């Protein structure tokens, strides 16, 4: 038998045998890894997620394993797809953690279990310190990755076989991924430079993969372009970028 508490102390510590009699339990019972019983409550945490904060050396095989009993089930897709639910984490699934922990790997094994690519992590976590805080880079993987400036990930995301991220995608607020960079400037010379570059490389990837888009027309909830996003809130560097390349 197994209760929430007892999975959960197992993928604290990365174990992979309390986990044996596991996927046999859930035949007999026919519960489901995801059943109400098998989140915290408040949080909506499963313990795929808890091993996504219990990691050690950015891995874990209880993940591996804990995967594999969900697909034994076929709670495959919706147990690699539950997301947090208190106001702070709202949204985060085991996808938004890989990518925030910079992982190449546990990205791709999210991906390849079929981790819902557009999912908007909008929790107060992931806007604009309370101060709270904080951060913002809205909401959608893609938007992260690059924010975050990690462009094999990006790329990743943009060309896997599994879900193509869908780079025009807008968060709540209406932004791109291009105004999420034009929002995570802040002026400083080494910004400017991974922005702007980011920034780049972006569009390289809409014109190579999806040549049709205009993407630096579209504008978010407030009716700005990224380029009039960059000059109402000051972000001049980028600014001067933007407009420098539409020069040539
Ligand atoms: N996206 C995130 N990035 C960084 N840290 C996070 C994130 N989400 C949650 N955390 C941190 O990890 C903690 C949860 O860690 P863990 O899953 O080990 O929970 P716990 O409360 O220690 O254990 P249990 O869930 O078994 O009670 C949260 O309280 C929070 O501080």
């Amino acid at each position: 038998l197994y209760d929430r508490r007892s999975i959960f102390d197992a993928v604290a510590q990365s174990n992979c045998q309390e986990l044996e009699s596991l996927l046999p339990f859930l035949q007999r019972s026919k519960k489901r890894l995801t059943d109400s019983e098998f989140k915290d409550p408040e949080t909506g945490k499963t313990c795929l997620l808890k091993a996504m904060l219990n990691l050690h050396n950015g891995q874990n095989d209880t993940i591996a394993l804990l995967l594999d009993v969900a697909r034994k089930t076929d709670s495959l897709k919706q147990f690699v797809n539950a997301s947090y639910t208190d106001s702070y984490y709202k949204g985060q699934t085991a996808l938004h953690i890989a990518i925030e922990r910079r992982n190449m790997t546990l990205v791709t094994l999210l991906v390849e279990n079929g981790a819902d690519v557009q999912a908007a992590a909008n929790g107060d976590f992931f806007k604009k310190t309370k101060g709270r805080p904080g951060f913002y880079f809205g909401e959608l993987p893609l938007s992260l990755a690059a924010c975050t400036n990690q462009l094999a990930i990006v790329k990743f995301l943009l060309q896997n076989s599994w879900q193509p991220a869908d780079i025009s995608a807008r968060d709540s607020v209406g932004n791109t991924v291009l105004h999420a960079l034009v929002e995570v400037a802040d002026n400083t010379v080494d910004n400017t430079k991974f922005v702007t570059s980011m920034y780049n490389e972006i569009l390289i990837l809409g014109a190579k993969l999806h040549p049709t888009l205009k993407l630096e027309e579209i504008t978010n909830r407030k009716g700005l372009t990224p380029l009039a996003l960059a000059a109402s809130s000051g972000k001049i560097g980028v600014l001067a970028y933007i407009l420098q390349r539409e020069i040539h």
